[PDB]
């Protein structure tokens, strides 16, 4: 009858789908890349449609692909990539402009206005953020303000709002269901969370009306269905990463894992009670073990994989994310370079949307190898960077860190990283850790699992990396990583 | 019947050799590159043999090409490269260590001391020049040190020092002469320039036999007779860069060129007088309108050609330099990337010997033909940087500016330069300015010539760059600029 789980993946570059069984055993994947647009330096936009168009197919290509039908699987389970705004016509069901990225820093004046009006600590206080074109609040005016009637019928509900997985579901149900999960609300900037509920404040400080915004729910619940023909239903919710967080079990307080893949999103669940970081971290919501509100201290990193795919497409000095290990590998070392990779500017612990991307140290014998190794590391640096501050704030100490995503199939970097730390890096057996997630929630959502310790036996560890060099090394790197950043933040002229 | 002249060419990468008649046309060219030596980071050594060999190769080689016999041809003008440095065993003739470049940077350490021991001024007052591992002073100390006998032979006359053209004349005479000229002198930082002469202090401060010195003449004078047989004469010695300033007629007060090479040297004539650096310039000799002592106001670059080759050899981003421009004419602007080329540190006016090269204001769609193109790009600022100087010491407005070099060729380039500076720039018909400026001196000063109204017609500009930037536009620009360098400087730890 209905035998598996589809996870659904929209990610910062591609669409994706996933598939499995009971035994949570991922039979396929289809997966169709959308593009990056950079309507101008310091912007990133993506299609709306696209996104949704080159999600509708992965679905699909693997269904088919798969001679699986409407009918052998229970649920469907939703990730997103989690900070990026729409907002459409709804009588209509079209945009009425481009995504606006998380990573796109336009909304940095505005920003500003919000930080000389004292605004700082309420954020902080109520949303666990902080003032950055990060987060959707921002995003959200920004467009109204570039829309002329927008405001209005924003007004008269006749407009609509939406992060990806709100965007998606509105999209798989026709127009049936507006709503949202809390991890994905948690990023918005505009909802309290010791409320859980949209905060007024927000609301008419960003002069955003009530009436575009959706419902609220559960991470696992279930939503409503779709007509995939043959009714299936909906029942998981989940930022990526928070997703991520789940799939690697890290569901009870002071896991962490960090994940690797366009960006860098350490978290730490913090259990029932909220944290405050006290150094440039985040609180947000995550997910308790049975799907339920929980807390995590999260590190955001903006350029990660990405730096390597810029490599590989504009730079192209290299033809695979793959190669640049071998490359990297062809030198001894970085031979002094440094990158930072700053394309949106900085970030956690940072936060600074006037940084640069930029390159050092440059000498006449550095070549594209040295180059390329040092993309590598940059990854490596900025884990540490935040890896501390959770330190910091979480006041632990984590002997281990595991890891997880696109490139730690990297074993170069893989190991620079335990280096660096001075700590061990924990690979684990399976890999799509965030859909791993969405399917739970989704199929724990649904009777279609009940309960973890199920499971459970796929946190196997395959790799275990030792570092390997000694505390001077270690520091001595860090500090010319260090200098090197200080030198690229505020490239920006505002 | 001595129907020719030729120039001989020691460059910083190859020997050349060039014939002309009396109406100057360039007959023929020779020309053999020679190996650099980077024994190590920050240092270059040529083998001075090497040196020797191609330049001779390149003499003959040409001859030879052209069924021209050392009977029409009047004489030898000589021009080198300027800092480099060598010194040999006089019996034997033969170097006691590989020739140390103008582009090395060994004398660092050195170069310190005498900065502690406050000499700057009695430098930058009797040499016109400032601390540097760029002249050899520094240099030849360096050597002394390293080799044991040395200072003792030194002493007894038993080693000697020279520069490029020094010693190649030692080697075309055989041993019969050891001579310099001014302009070259005027280069080692030992010699008082309202003087024209070696200077005690320097001398005894650098620890150096005045022994080992060589004959310091005017250039356009007679000093010799090779034996290429059949005795031609030399009658021609200025520094690449005095003989480029030379070719370019520019003789007399106020006129400058810029050349365009592995670096880049902008000199302008001082006439009979050697006016005063406020700002990171140099006063240096060179050559009157008869191979008389003359005063120029210098500002030396360190990276340009050079930047261009990094890229096609070392990044691989292009194969050509010829190919930078249509790739750089691919895109329509920088992308608000600004490359620095202190792969060596700074130099003029900065003269900052801890700047290592760097590039910034990366972001996420920047690609390979933006980090093209803002190569170029450098070059261009970087003349404006010093023209500025120029100006301010001066205390002229120039209105036109005479390039001259290979890149020169680049119209893109060319044009941004115009653009950038706001002022028109001057391309000749003819191409070595260089030679041409020895190639006249030698004839010069055996009377081929009695004027230089005969060959004021080789100076036909083919081609005159209009700016056609608006000023905002520029100083945008510019400015961006600064804060590149500001960012690059002081990068390495001492
Ligand atoms: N061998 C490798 N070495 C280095 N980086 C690699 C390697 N293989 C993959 N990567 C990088 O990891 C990321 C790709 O895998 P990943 O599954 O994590 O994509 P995702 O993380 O799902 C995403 F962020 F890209 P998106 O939000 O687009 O889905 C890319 O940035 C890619 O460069
Ligand atoms: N078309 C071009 N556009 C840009 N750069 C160019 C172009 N052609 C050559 N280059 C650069 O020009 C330089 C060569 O200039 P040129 O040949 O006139 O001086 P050369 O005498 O050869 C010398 F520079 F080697 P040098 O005298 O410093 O030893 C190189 O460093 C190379 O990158
Ligand atoms: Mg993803
Ligand atoms: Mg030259």
């Amino acid at each position: 009858e209905k035998k598996y789980i589809v996870a659904l993946d929209q990610g910062t570059t591609s669409s994706r789908a996933v598939v499995m069984d009971h035994d949570a055993n991922i039979i396929s994947v289809s997966q169709r890349e959308f593009e990056q647009i950079y309507p101008k330096p310091g912007w990133v936009e993506h299609d709306p449609m696209e996104i949704w168009a080159t999600q509708s197919w992965t679905l699909v290509e693997v269904l088919a692909k798969a001679d699986i039908s409407s009918d052998q699987i229970a649920a469907i389970g939703i990730t997103n990539q989690r900070e990026t705004t729409i907002v459409w016509e709804k009588e209509t069901g079209k945009p009425i402009y481009n995504a606006i990225v998380w990573q796109c820093r336009r909304t940095a004046e505005i920003c500003e206005h919000l930080k000389r009006d004292g605004l700082e600590d309420y954020i902080r206080s109520n949303t666990g953020l902080v003032i950055d074109p990060y987060f959707s609040g921002t995003k959200v005016k920004w467009i109204l303000d570039h829309v002329e009637g927008s405001r209005e019928r924003a007004r008269r509900g006749e407009l609509l709002f939406g992060t990806v997985d709100t965007w998606l579901i509105w999209k798989m149900t026709q127009g049936r269901v507006h709503v949202t999960d809390y991890t994905n609300a948690s990023r918005t900037m505009l909802f309290n969370i010791h409320t859980l509920d949209w905060d007024d404040k927000m609301l008419e400080v960003l002069d955003i009306p009530r009436e575009m915004l959706p419902e609220v729910r559960r991470s696992s619940e279930v939503y409503g269905q779709t007509n995939i023909g043959t009714r299936i239903p909906i029942s998981g919710i989940a930022g990526d990463q928070q997703a991520a967080l789940f799939g690697q079990l890290c569901v009870k307080e002071g896991m962490a894992k960090n994940t690797y893949g366009t960006g860098c999103f350490m978290l730490m669940n913090t259990g029932e009670k909220a944290v405050k970081s006290e150094n440039g971290l985040l609180t947000t919501i995550a997910c308790g073990p049975t799907g339920e509100v929980n807390y995590a201290l999260e590190g955001a990193v903006f350029m990660a994989g990405a730096s390597i795919q810029w490599l590989r497409d504009e730079m192209k000095l290299i033809n695979d994310a793959y190669d640049s290990e071998y490359f990297a590998t062809k030198v001894q070392n970085t031979n002094g370079v440094y990158v930072v990779p700053a394309f949106t500017g900085l970030g956690a612990p940072y936060w600074d949307p006037y940084a640069r991307g930029a390159i050092f140290g440059l000498t006449r014998g550095v070549n594209a190898n040295h180059i390329i190794r040092a993309t590598l590391e940059s990854i490596a640096y900025q884990t540490r960077d935040v890896l501390e501050a959770m330190q910091a704030d979480s006041g632990i100490r984590l002997h281990a860190l595991r890891v997880d995503g696109g490139a730690v199939a990297n074993n170069f970097l893989m190991q620079f990283q335990s280096d660096i730390l001075g700590t061990r890096v924990e690979r684990p057996e399976v890999r799509e850790v965030t859909a791993l997630g969405a399917a739970y929630l989704a199929g724990l959502a649904v009777g279609f699992w009940q309960n973890l310790d199920e499971l459970q036996e796929k946190a196997v560890i395959e790799r275990e990396f030792r570092p390997g060099i000694e505390t001077t090394e270690r520091n001595y790197r860090y500090a010319g990583w260090k200098k090197a950043v200080k030198r690229a933040m505020a490239w920006e002229e505002h």
